[PDB]
């Protein structure tokens, strides 16, 4: 899901400039959702401007946001050359989970036919059914099955029976949130307040930019409880942008006003006051020359492995030092035990590091998916030290997990790629991955930098042992060497686009690994699941024998890693194994494995690293063929079927 | 891969019932698959059995072992009706590794052209490579591409060169073995040694049965190292010794076996045993096994037979265990280790396949009864990592057969690191029993069929049974021990319950036959319900069956669903419920259209949701056994429409060398 509104406020927009505001808004929010989207103007064909807010437009469409584009223009009711002095415009791209991705379940929401109050959210209302009742009691009829139309025929039921006969646009929205259980992130707009907005948000992002050519009044608003606001001192120009997402305000300014829990925002009189820069350059979500997110952000791996090590790994003398432990490191070496929580990819980067995390702090390591861990009530323990990897820092059910092991005493840390996250604010101490922001729905640079970062954090917890001082050299020279290594793989992607030539007709493909390389074939497995849409499944090595082998035949394709570790003998086996099923494989492999490449057919040779690094090199080809498959197969790798990324809601 | 040998001493037998005998055996050990049979026996057609000892006669034959009946039979040379007062013979059924199937390289193979010395062999020697060239130095011609001849010629070379015309064919035997590299089983014969018998074994199992009625010496075989210290029967010398490799080859003859140990040598000289080794004893055990355990029945199959049999073999694991009178357990097989058990801080599940998937059936209602960190590992991988094990872990180890190597290995690795071990078998002296502290044998009768059905269920029980045993001390929980354990004495009728519903699995394998993929959804109690029904479908039906945890389906998964993809959920009445229905609702968004299996009374899912499989309610920490049942059978019936033998094994090892 995404929110994003346009509040121009004494700098003349035209309706085009402002719907077109509206649409490169969602643009930058799509990537969180794709099912429907829509907006929500001011209305009527007025020369002047003020005799037009109190008529409230919603255009709605079912598709992406360039379904919504081609909506809003060939209208024919819509003048868009009218020049509004003041305006406000709400938009809002949906992640239709449940029920059909209509434009009567899309955002924004209204109260009545009129279109009164209309109502933007992100999240979910765990006791909408109640409101609905109760709303139905009164007079009041429903339209869709969306929990979001509870909370705008609310604020009107607040609204139609105040105390007195101004009361603030924040009071109607206060009472409102008093009677919404569960978390949203909601921006209003109403045709009796105009140019009045209200930003409020519980358990989901909600930020405010502002632009203005003139001083702004203060860089501090105060927080209010039932010199205060923020605005051009001098004049009156300035431009806010409500936004769920920092991506949908960048390209306009880098001055936001992160909210939290509880603070009612509201503009008024174009002055910004909460009731109850930012470091990110635009060219960080922009495509450049790649034809799609997904790819550069594939080709980008060689810097944001060497942007996750900046400032943290010294090669000279061999040092690693992650400062956002430097008051924990102390207190994680006296406990007596490792748990990762993660979901999908971001579980695999822990599948992926935990034997090397055994091997270097001793410790048992426990790899926990956030939603099983949950189900069992899993025993956690006050000396127990708990991770929870998180891309975006907001996973609904990691999120969860961490508030269950903080309530047992354990020492938390997060491992996330978004500064200001839940998971990173809430936990005791925080890594940032520093990948730069993630736009492609699957997680390619997130993965591989979580796993130098988990890498990395090894090497801290045994930089006191001397038996281990060779096995650190080893592994950080493994770190240097890294970046060259992964644009070696990277110039194979031709030799990858042939054989994926190979098998966009097929429906299945099996890939096997061990060892290191469990995370490896899981994670490949899951890239041309969600991209490619075959079903691919990842199969650990060693458990072929057991059952599964038989269902490999000449017509089964299967793709096997087979890398110069202390498993390579026994990867041998399985590979003479599916062999002798008469299985045809792609065998993922090192250059110098001379008696693989002899032997198989199709091989794509991989430089050498360090066993415990060599992961990062294996996933790249499969993150390749699960893009070139797509591309083949005439899907979208930045838009796949059935999803959006990051799971905030249940 | 079979080995079978019979020795009657003094007790007269027809050439005819002999051969009846050996190739009777070598049927109770078909389960398995073999390429070959073959068997070894005295020739010569003299009236008196004593001078027809010097004349060994070999029928070995690539096929089955009817096809071997058939050729003993049709032997123009050959009078079954000789009478042996005393004779031994041994027969075996091959899975080729070394050498392609055929006459030559079929088992028993022999040391010369005379047939001086014969062996069968399970198993694999490593350097018969070395040993080869050696024989061939000392002028020893070879003739088949097997590591088995390299025994039958080095044996003799030990005999060639013996220090004294006397010497035991126990001396012999052991400096073979102590040449010989890798595992095997070994049974010998000669016609130096007649009517006498050597077994031996290294990491390959070799039991012996004995039945005779006199007394026996004894029931506790001492070891004997380099007439009061050997068995054998008292007042008389009547009796009968089976070699075997599987005890389903003796249950029918006897059931008072010997198991061996790694580098025993057990001798049969003048109708006595005696074990030798380079007070430790071997006992005489009785089994508890039973022909009719190993046979169809009127099931037209194992697979078929081992599924409805469930009922009965879930109430076997609970027998002597589980009181349903006052509602305790007791298992008698950690009586001396229970205490110490309870003092530990971790307990850790290693297992392959199907076991393994037990584990995780029973992860989460051990964390809750025994409130320690529960860790579930597969085998294979859980050496890979060399994970930390310490010395208050309790290590458990789940094994049908008791002789899976990555399993085995991770018990000889936990024991290294002092952590105490505790075995899951189904099988009595396998090697998880013997090595473990202490075992839990799952009692579910054994299992003759390729996949892995009541000892699923078994597993299952088992564990849960321990779980209970560990919060037996705990007010807070008496009540739901209670509720469990009436789930358990109602789980039987249950079960009965899901196979009574086989027409329905029917009609959706016949909506499956035609299908290449289908998703298994599953999340809590259920997870190991789809990674197992994933597992029987991949590995009965060759169909891309997987299991994936329907919380992962936002994170990825979900991409795959259209309205072609087959789906089978699994949603029941636990406290994941309202999850699993937002599961259902995002597949169905997605135009998915899946087979539900849900409990009987869910009324909302059924009229919602076309086809669903309708089980009955149980404990939410028991429905994995009911919810599962229904997968067995499916798989079990698109087999069936496809044309498969479900009693065929169909995963092979790797190819066979033929160098
Ligand atoms: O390709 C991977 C997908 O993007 C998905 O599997 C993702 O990894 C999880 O949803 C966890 O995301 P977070 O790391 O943001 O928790
Ligand atoms: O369908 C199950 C198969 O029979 C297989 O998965 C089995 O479970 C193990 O591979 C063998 O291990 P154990 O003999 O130790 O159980
Ligand atoms: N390795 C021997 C015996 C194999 C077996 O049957 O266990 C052979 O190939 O003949």
């Amino acid at each position: 899901c995404g929110i994003f509104a346009y509040l121009n406020y004494h700098v003349p927009r035209t309706r085009r400039e402002i719907l077109e505001t509206l649409i490169k808004g969602l643009q930058r929010l799509e990537y969180r959702g794709y099912d429907s989207a829509g907006v929500g103007f001011d209305g009527g064909n007025d020369k002047d401007w003020e005799a037009n807010a109190c008529k409230i437009q919603l255009i709605k469409k079912k598709g992406k946001v360039k379904a919504l584009d081609e909506e809003v223009h060939k209208q024919q009711d819509m003048d868009l050359d009218i020049e509004f002095d003041v305006h406000l415009g709400i938009a809002h791209t949906r992640w239709a989970t449940h029920g059909e991705p209509s434009p009567v379940n899309s955002h924004p929401q209204r109260s009545d036919k009129n279109n009164e109050f209309i109502v933007i959210h992100n999240g979910i209302i765990t006791n909408y059914k109640d409101l609905k009742k109760f709303l139905e009691s009164k007079g009041y009829d429903f339209e869709s099955e969306t929990d979001t139309e509870t909370i705008a025929k609310l604020v009107k039921y607040m609204y139609d029976n105040r105390e007195s006969q101004d009361t603030s646009f924040t009071t109607l929205v206060e009472r409102v949130i008093q009677q919404l259980e569960g978390a949203f992130a909601l921006v209003f707009k109403s045709v009796h307040f105009p140019g009045q907005a209200v930003g409020t948000r519980r358990g989901s992002p909600l930020l405010i930019g502002v632009r203005s050519e003139h001083k702004l009044s203060t860089d501090h608003i105060p927080i209010l409880y039932r010199t205060t606001c923020l605005f051009p001192v001098e004049e009156k120009a300035v431009e806010y942008y409500f936004a769920s997402d920092a991506s949908a305000v960048i390209e306009h300014t880098n001055r936001v006003i992160f909210l939290e829990d509880d603070d009612v925002a509201a503009v008024v009189d174009g002055r910004l006051s909460i009731h109850r820069t930012l470091q990110m350059e635009l060219q960080q979500i922009m495509k450049g020359n790649f034809s799609s997110f997904m790819q550069k952000e594939i080709f980008e791996q060689p810097e944001s492995v060497v942007n996750t090590m900046r400032g943290r790994v010294n090669f000279d003398d061999y040092t690693v030092n992650l400062g956002g432990l430097k008051d924990h490191i102390k207190e994680i070496q006296r406990c007596r035990r490792l748990i990762l929580i993660a979901c999908g990819t971001s579980y695999h980067a822990g599948v992926a590091t935990r034997q090397v995390l055994e091997e270097l702090t001793e410790l048992p390591v426990m790899v926990e998916l956030a939603s099983d861990f949950l189900d069992r009530n899993t025993p956690v323990f006050r000396d127990d030290v708990c991770f929870f990897l998180s891309q975006s820092g907001e996973t609904a059910d990691t999120l969860m997990g961490l508030r269950y092991c903080k309530e047992r005493g354990a020492l938390t840390v997060g491992i996330t790629n978004t500064v200001g996250s839940s998971i990173s604010r809430e936990t005791d101490c925080e890594v940032h991955i520093n990948a730069g922001p993630e736009i492609g729905v699957a997680s390619t640079k997130a993965y591989t930098s979580q796993f130098v970062s988990l890498v990395m954090f090894a090497l801290m917890m045994c930089d006191d042992r001397i038996s281990m001082q060779e096995r650190r050299k080893e592994i950080m020279l493994g770190l240097k060497r890294l970046p060259d290594l992964i644009k070696e793989v990277l110039s194979m992607d031709d030799e990858i686009q042939k054989l994926a030539t190979e098998l966009y007709h097929q429906k299945s493909v099996l890939i096997m690994g061990r060892g290191y390389h469990y995370a490896t074939c899981l994670e490949g497995a899951l890239k041309i699941k969600e991209i490619t849409y075959m079903h691919s499944e990842g199969i650990l090595a060693g458990e072929l024998k057991h059952g599964p082998l038989a269902l490999v035949d000449k017509l089964m394709p299967v793709i096997m890693i087979i890398m110069r570790d202390h498993t390579y003998a026994k990867c041998q086996n399985a590979l003479q194994q599916v062999v002798a099923r008469q299985g045809r494989p792609v065998v993922i492999c090192d250059k110098e494995d001379t008696e693989t490449i002899k032997n198989t057919k199709r091989t794509i040779k991989v430089p050498h690293s360090v066993d415990c690094l060599q992961g990062i090199l294996s996933v790249i080809p499969l993150q390749l063929l699960a893009f070139h498959l797509a591309v083949l197969r005439g899907y979208d790798v930045d838009f796949p079927r059935n999803l959006a990324k990051s799971v905030t809601v249940e």
